[PDB]
C-alpha cells in the first residue's frame, strides 16, 4: 500500500513554529486554529489516503470536541491506529519541508527522531529534507509525504 | 511500479469546474483547451510516467482533430489501455486536491466513486484527500499524484 | 525502498538552463549557486530520503570543497554510491518537471536518455512528465520526483 498526503500552512511572525510534533525556536509560525504542523498533517493524510479513510479535515474537524485543540501528534497516532486496525503495517514515510525561514538543519537530528518515535520506525526508514522555496511561497511552511505501508 | 504526476489550471468564475471526471458546482471552473480536469490529468501523467510512456502533452496535443473538447476520460482509459498493454495492473491511487474554492467535502463519495469507476479499483484503494492552498494559490486548482501497479 | 524528494530554483533570464544533466537552449536559467537542475537535485534528494540520509544541502552544501562548483551529476552519483553501498538497487524514477517557459517537448529523448545513463536504468523505467505552472510560478522551475529500490 501507498499514500500521499500534502499540507501547506501560512506563517506569521511571532507565532511558535511546530514541525513532526517538535516546538522549533523560529521567528514565524503557523497563522491557523491547528498548530499548523504541516509535517504531521501531511503523514496523517498520506496515512488515511493509504486506505481510503478520507483525510484531516474530514476525520479530524474543530467541530468535534475529540479533536479541537490536540496537538497534531494525537491525530496522527489515531490514523496511525486506523490503518492498523485494517491490518497495516508502517514500513517507511518520506517527507520534504519547504519553508524559507527558519533553517531547520541544526534541528534535523531532533526532528527526525520525533518523526522515528511518533511513527514507531528506524531511523533509516524516516526519510525527511529540508528546502527553500526561493521566494516562490516566501509566508508558508509546505509539506508533502510518501508512506510505504507492508 | 510506481507513477508521480501533477496537474493544474487557471480558476475563472462563470466557468464549469471537472474533477475527477464530474461537473462540479463553484464560482468559478477551468481555464483550459480541455474540461481541466486536473485530478485526471494528474492521474493519467502518474500512469504514462509509470511505464516511460511520455505525458498527456505528449500523447495528447490537440492539434489532434480527436482531442479538441475531448473529455479528460478519454485521455485516463488511454493511459490504462497503454500499462495494461504492458502488463501493468493498477493497485491503487493516492491523490491531493488543491483548492480555496469550492469546498470539495459535500462531493466527496461522488468523485471517489467516480475515481472508483474509472480507474476500477475498489473505494479503499482510492485515496482522495482535499486541502485549500491558505492564499498561495487561490485561483488555481491542483492535483498531484501517485499510483502503485502490480 | 519509496523516497520523494523536491527541488525549486528561481529562473532568470540570461542565465543558462540545466536539467537532467543537459543544458537547455532557452531565454532563462536558475539564478543559483549551483548550476540549478532541479530535476537532478529532486532525484538526488529522493535517493538520499530513501535511506533516511538526509539532503543535498546536508551532503553537499557550497562551504565543502569538493562539493563546490560541480555539477549536479556529481551530487547524484555520490547518492547513487552512498545508497548502493548500503546495498540499494534502484528500480524506478518518475519525475515532474514544471517550468512556464521554455518547451521542454523537443528535449524529451535526450533528457529521458541523459537520466537512463546517470540513473543506470532502462527507458521504461524512467518517469519523466512536463508541465506548466499555468502562470502559477512564471520564475521558477520545480521538480518533484519519487523513487523506489529493491
Amino acid at each position: 500500500r501507498i499514500g500521499y498526503g500534502e499540507d501547506s500552512h501560512r506563517l506569521e511572525e511571532g507565532r511558535p513554529l511546530y514541525l513532526c510534533g517538535l516546538l522549533i525556536p523560529s521567528p514565524v509560525g503557523a497563522l491557523a486554529h491547528s498548530d499548523g504542523d504541516a509535517a504531521l498533517h501531511a503523514l496523517t493524510d498520506a496515512l488515511l489516503s493509504a486506505y481510503g479513510l478520507g483525510d484531516i479535515g474530514l476525520l479530524f474537524p474543530d467541530t468535534d470536541p475529540r479533536w479541537r485543540g490536540e496537538r497534531s501528534e494525537v491525530f496522527l497516532r489515531e490514523a496511525l491506529r486506523l490503518v492498523e486496525a485494517r491490518g497495516a503495517k508502517l514500513l517507511q514515510a518520506s517527507l520534504v519541508l519547504t519553508l524559507d525561514r527558519p533553517k531547520l538543519g541544526p534541528h534535523r537530528k531532533a526532528l527526525v527522531d520525533s518523526l522515528s518515535r511518533l511513527l514507531r520506525l528506524p531511523q533509516d526508514r524516516i526519510g525527511l529534507t529540508f528546502k527553500t522555496s526561493e521566494g516562490l511561497a516566501p509566508s508558508h511552511v509546505q509539506a508533502r509525504a510518501v508512506v510505504l505501508l507492508d
